C-alpha cells in the first residue's frame, strides 16, 4: 500500500478549495514526495509495461499541485551547480586579460578551455567547444553553436541558432570548416566535416552534412560535403523519380 | 515637452565628433533615461498609433549611443538573477552526490528538480524540464531540450538543438517518448506525444507532431504520431493534388 | 624541433596502458601545454596550408587524452565570467521588484538592460536582447531568442528555439513585430521585420524573412514580410518552372 496516488488524486479533484497558504500539510507532504520520486527515478510520468507505455495520471497531478502550492522565490547563480572534466575558458581571467584578448562575451556565453576566439569577437549567448578556433571579427550569435575543432574563419556572421557541428573522430577528416567571409543564417546547420568556403551567403533554415543534396540550379550539377566559393545557398527540395514525394536539398541559387 | 528626442537625434548627428571618454555629461544622462524608459516600458522602439505600427527612430539611436558610450567590463555570474517557483536539481549537491549520481552536467546545463537522468547521461548545456526521465548512457547535446515528462530511453543521442516537447495537458495523454538506441539529428524536433519507437534514426531537420505525414516511400502509407521501430527518416515534402505547392512531410526512406 | 607531437602520439597509442592516476606526469605535462596551445590560438587543429585544410591528428590526440587524464569535478556559477558592455535586466533587482514586475524568469534566462516584460511574461531559459518588448502574458519557451527591438504583442506563446530576429539598422525598418495572440510553433524564424499579424498560428519549422514567399494557396497570392491575420502557417516548397528542383515557402493552409 501507498497513499500517495490517492491523496494526489484528491487534493487536485479538490484544488479549487484551498491555495499555497491554506494547504493541508499533509498534500504538501504527498506532493514534495511525489517530486523527490521523479526527481531520483523511483517514480517515472510515462513508463512502458507489458510492452506498452503507460502514464500514470497522479504525478502529471503531482507536477501540476508543486506549481500551485510553491510561489516564485529569488534564485540566484549560486544555485547552479554544474560538474564536468572539462575547464570554461575564462573563469578567473582578469579584467586586463578580457582587454587583452578582445573578445566579448555576453552573458550567458560559454567557451571551453582549449579553443581560441580571435580579437574583435562577439560571443552572444552561445557556446564554443573545445579545441575550436574562431578567427578575428567573427559574430557568433544567440544559441549558435561552435563545435569541437571547428574552424570558423574571420568575418564571418554565424546567425542565431546556428550550429556548427563538431568533429573527433575520426582523426583523420577535417573538422567543420567555415571559410572567411561567410554568412550562416539563421537556424542553419552545417555539420560532420562539411567546408563552406569562402564568401558564400548560406540563408536560414539550410542543412548541410556529409549525406545532403547540394543542388547547383545552373549546371544541374550535385555536390556533397563542399559549398563551393561565393554561394547563395537556400533550402529546397529534389523531387523523387515517381513523383510522389520530395526530399530536402540545399539549393544554390545564384554564384556571387 | 521631452527634450530627450532631440538631445540623442542631436548626438547621433554629432557622434563622430565625441567618444566615451568626453561625451558631455548631459548627452550620457538623456542616453541612461531612454534606457531606463525601454526597460520599465515607459517608452518602446515601435508601437501601433492608429492601426499602424510606427517605428520611434531616436530610441534605436539611443541604443546604439549606449553601445557608443560604455566599455566592455567583466560580468559575473552573481550579476545573473532569476525568479520562479521551480528550483534547479543540483543546487546543493555535493561532490559525493554528482559522483554516485553519474551524470555529466557541462555548465552552463539546467535541469528542473523532479526529473531524472541515469548513470553515463552527459547533459552538455541544455534544459530538462520538471518530469522527464533520461535514461543510462544518453546524451543530450548543446542548446537541445527536454521538455517536460518526457521519456528519453537509453543510449539516444540527442543532437544539438534537438527540442523533445513537453506533455502535461492534457492529463490522459501520453508524453513524448524516444525508445532505446535512437538517434535524433541537429535540431529535429519531436513534440505533442509523438513517440520514435526503438533503433531509429532520425535526421538533422525533422518535425514531427501529432499532425506531421510520415511517409514510408516504400509502402506509400502515411502514419501519424510514431515513428515505427528501426525507421530512417529525413526531411522532404509531398506534392498537392494541383502540383502547385508541396508540405513539409518526414520521409521514411529506409528500414535498418 | 618539439616534442609534444611525439609525446603526444607515443601516449595515445600507448593509452590503454595508463590512467589518470598513474599517467607519467610528462604526458600529463604535454597534454596540458596542448591545450593551451589550443586555447590562445598558437595551435590549431586544422589550417590552411597551401591553399589546402590540413588535420593535425595529434591535436585531436591531445584532446582525447586530456578527457582520459582528468576526472569529473564540481564546477559553480563563480567559474563563470563574461566580458560585455550591456548590463543584464535583473542583476540587483529585490525580490519585492521581482514580485511588483510580475515576470517569471527561469535559471537560466537572460534578459539585457533596456529590455521589457509585461506582467505575466514567463521566460522560460531564452533570451531577450535589448529594445525588445514582450506584452502581457506572453510566454517564451526555452532557448527563444527575442532579438533587439523586437514587438511581442499580448499572449503569444513563443514555441522552443524560436528567434524573433533583432532589427536595429536600417533605422527607418520596422523592427520584427508579433502581434496579440499569436502562436508560433517550435524553431521557428521570423527575422528581418517581418511582422506576423494578430491571431496567426505559424507550425513548427517555419521561416520567414523578407525573401520567403508566403503562398496562400486558396487565393495563389504570394506576400512577402507580413503574415496576415488569422494565418494558418505550415512549411512547404514552391516547384520551379522547369520541375526539377523547388524552393522552400511558408504556405498559408487556412485562415482561422
Ligand atoms: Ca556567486
Amino acid at each position: 500500500m501507498s497513499q500517495l496516488s490517492t491523496i494526489i488524486e484528491q487534493a487536485f479533484e479538490d484544488r479549487a478549495n484551498f491555495t499555497a497558504a491554506d494547504c493541508p500539510s499533509e498534500i504538501r507532504q504527498a506532493v514534495e514526495e511525489a517530486i523527490a520520486g521523479l526527481d531520483n527515478g523511483t517514480l517515472r510520468v510515462a513508463e512502458k509495461i507489458n510492452g506498452e507505455w503507460v502514464v500514470h495520471q497522479w504525478l502529471k497531478k503531482a507536477v501540476l499541485l508543486s506549481f500551485k502550492l510553491n510561489d516564485n522565490k529569488p534564485i540566484e547563480s549560486c544555485d547552479l551547480r554544474f560538474y564536468d572534466k572539462v575547464e570554461t575558458k575564462f573563469s578567473g581571467w582578469t579584467e586586463e586579460q578580457f582587454k587583452a584578448a578582445g573578445v566579448r562575451v555576453v552573458p550567458p556565453a560559454v567557451a571551453r578551455r582549449g579553443s581560441f576566439q580571435a580579437k574583435n569577437v562577439v560571443l552572444m549567448p552561445s557556446y564554443v567547444n573545445i579545441g575550436a578556433y574562431v578567427d578575428e571579427g567573427t559574430m557568433v550569435d544567440t544559441w549558435a553553436t561552435v563545435g569541437s575543432c571547428a574552424q570558423i574563419g574571420k568575418n564571418v556572421h554565424l546567425s542565431g541558432g546556428v550550429g556548427i557541428g563538431g568533429v573527433l573522430e575520426p582523426l583523420q577528416a577535417n573538422p567543420t570548416i567555415i571559410e572567411d567571409n561567410c554568412f550562416i543564417g539563421a537556424r542553419s546547420e552545417i555539420v560532420e566535416g562539411v567546408i563552406v568556403e569562402e564568401g558564400s551567403v548560406i540563408s536560414m533554415g539550410v542543412y548541410i552534412g556529409q549525406s545532403t543534396r547540394i543542388y547547383d540550379r545552373e549546371t544541374g550539377e550535385i555536390h556533397y560535403g563542399r559549398v563551393p566559393a561565393g554561394s547563395v545557398v537556400v533550402p529546397g527540395n529534389l523531387p523523387s523519380a515517381d513523383g510522389k514525394y520530395s526530399l530536402y536539398a540545399a539549393i544554390i541559387v545564384k554564384k556571387v
